[PDB]
């Protein structure tokens, strides 16, 4: 049965979807931070700027769920200019484009509360408020990062919401526009209801699209220090996966007994003291101090495709990776058939093994997005151009409007100016004929203000004056 | 003692490799060659390793003429020779004609010590069945004799052995 | 390679084999007298010397068994001549000789003396002489 194991109902707000056991969350799509061009000091600065923000964050059942879904892009449009050699341009690109693993990544971050007739409504009042104010708490945190509250896909037509249709994907692994209805819609979710083997090897997906299969790959025995960017290196990985991080915050109480289970297996193991419990009290100081926040954590990477060969050999690459990253992977059974379910914000049932981890240690993994462009659709208009040969890195889908420092947020439909930096027609004049040509897309009313026969040959190639 | 004894023989003792990076510990890496064919380097961890090593678990085919193992780079076959019939008059430089071998092999050799009880047992046992059939006249019967002369006299001791390429 | 109670060993010498029956063994190539050759009458006187051969060949357990096995010629090392018009000529020619079922046939005669701890000793010396004997 479908809406079994699927709790969602979007009944409360725009931002804010219920579940059907009294769960409330919200999604931020994220553009973090290119964990390239950045010096080691800037990566430490920002995990711990991320600790400054989730020291704030409370313990009040909150759980945060990062996803790291890679995908490829299928809908990038053919380009149609009503003119011959702006097509043998594209055209020529785009058997130079072939190959580049055409499969971008994309940062979400779950938002999930828990409160752990009048009764109901002031509960679901109030804690409505809470995740607002810390909503509002996180979009000031997040102000280099490009995130985006997911709530108002109003004018479409009639009212949809991406937030469901993000929850889609992960489900259905295809990207659907899910739309609002006076249904309690966890049954509506399930367009695709995927099968389980008897024996736990491989799930079946039986999509429209074609059968996909997907493999399962838990994620444990970490290492207790961790490099600050450690799973960067699955960003450049090609078997359009997602990967998700489930994190539920604990309790001090609930602290304090791990900090004793923690010397329970430390000092209290095989007679043995390796000066393992040094810092665990002052771990304790600290998140007394607010600093090293434990939570329940699992780790779950999910890959599928066609060809149950192909996800054998993408489990063995990323099993690879992990043992590159100095971190055991575990190939899954039987319970991947819950397991899937695991992926699931509101599916604290289903998390295989949740072990306690610090916050820093967790924001360790996450954040770290590679740069690729947030409009290879849905802009005003087009994408204008795929830049190819990110270096060690994927396809760019360049445009022009993305958003910027929100002082007066709307501004326009969306600032879109560009600035070029650098020696005179040090292939500067290629590129800007490139975009010219790649901009002969939309039609646009094209003033050129050249000094020195700036492209008048290209320009009057294309139909313009000069 | 073997290193003193590989002072002109340019070899290394592995197994410093640890807290490279978040330690890995070196040979279980070339364990990971021995088993998985690629160079995979294994980490330590808070877990006993036997589960840990079958990164590309090889398979085998029903009727045992070839075997397969989906590596890194994919499905590839594996063939076997085990070993039997020695020249018993060994060279000193044998398989030296395997080194232009375009195939990038494995070779196991095994040793494992007999103790001079064992193998003085062992010789009895030899030489007894070399008494035993009809047409047994090799008049090499005598070179048991020989061995059990330099087994207990101490200086060359054999000890079981298997080679696998 | 399981043995179907296959006899054999090499327990005697260079020239004589054994089996584990105590039946001792030589073997002779045989690059035989041409037939096609030679008149039918030196056939005749062949097969008489032969015959002649076998009167001086005793009934003591003797056995013989001859052997003519025709094998392709897969291990002639053919290879370049280091000389560009023996190299065209040559290699042009082994492909104008296409094969027409190139196989060697050869012939092979093998001598089997049986003798009827020191006892088989001395049975399988009697035998190396007889053997020598008839080899000679």
């Amino acid at each position: 049965p479908v809406g079994q194991f699927i709790p969602y109902s979007h009944h409360v707000t725009d931002t804010i979807i219920s579940t059907k056991n009294a769960e409330y969350l919200s999604v931020w799509k994220i553009d973090g931070r290119s964990h390239q061009s950045a010096s080691e000091a800037d990566v430490f600065q920002w995990i711990r700027e991320l600790n400054n923000t989730l020291r704030g964050i409370s313990s009040a059942n909150l759980s945060l769920w990062t996803h790291i879904v890679r995908r490829r892009v299928y809908e990038y449009p053919d380009a149609e200019f009503d003119n011959v050699f702006c097509r043998q341009l594209d055209e020529k690109y785009r058997e130079s484009f072939t190959g580049y693993n055409l499969m971008v990544n994309d940062l979400y971050l779950t938002v999930v509360y828990r409160p752990v007739p009048d009764q109901k409504k002031h509960r679901q009042e109030s804690c409505i408020k809470a995740l607002e104010d810390i909503n509002r708490t996180l979009g000031q945190s997040f102000k280099r990062y490009g995130a985006e509250l997911l709530s108002v896909y109003e004018k479409g037509g009639h009212a949809f919401s991406a937030p469901l249709e993000f929850l889609a994907r992960l489900v259905n692994g295809e990207h659907i526009p899910m739309p609002i209805c006076r249904d309690r819609f966890s049954d509506y979710m399930a367009v695709n209801r995927p099968m389980f083997s008897k024996w736990g090897e491989v799930g079946e997906l039986r999509s429209l699209t074609g059968l996909r299969r997907f493999g399962m790959l838990e994620i444990r025995e970490y290492d207790d220090a961790t490099e600050p960017g450690q799973l960067n290196v699955l960003l450049e990985s090609d078997y359009e996966f997602v990967l998700t991080h489930s994190f539920s915050v604990l309790s001090r109480p609930a602290a304090k007994e791990y900090l004793q289970r923690h010397q329970k297996n430390l000092i209290d193991a095989r007679d043995v003291a390796t000066d393992q419990i040094e810092e665990i009290d002052e771990a304790l100081n600290q998140l007394i101090s607010g600093h090293f926040v434990m939570g329940e954590h699992h780790c779950t990477l999910t890959v599928y495709g066609e060809t149950v060969q192909q996800v054998r050999d993408n489990l063995a690459h990323a099993s690879a990776a992990m043992l590159d990253v100095a971190v055991l992977p575990k190939p899954v059974d039987l319970a991947l058939e819950a397991g899937y379910w695991a992926q699931l914000p509101a599916n604290w049932q289903w998390r295989p093994r949740p072990a306690p981890i610090t916050s820093l240690n967790f924001l360790s993994f996450s954040p770290f997005h590679n740069f690729m462009s947030g409009k290879p659709t849905g802009n005003p208009w087009g994408p204008a151009v795929t830049i190819l040969k990110t270096v060690s890195g994927t396809p760019l889908y360049f445009n022009f409007h993305a958003s910027k420092e929100e002082e007066d947020a709307t501004d326009k439909r969306l600032l879109g100016n560009t600035m070029l930096i650098g020696q005179s027609s040090s292939g500067k004049t290629v590129l800007l004929g490139f975009l010219l040509a790649q901009a002969q897309k939309f039609k646009p009313t094209i003033v050129a203000f050249d000094k020195d026969r700036g492209m008048e040959i290209s320009i009057r190639a294309m139909g313009g004056r000069y």
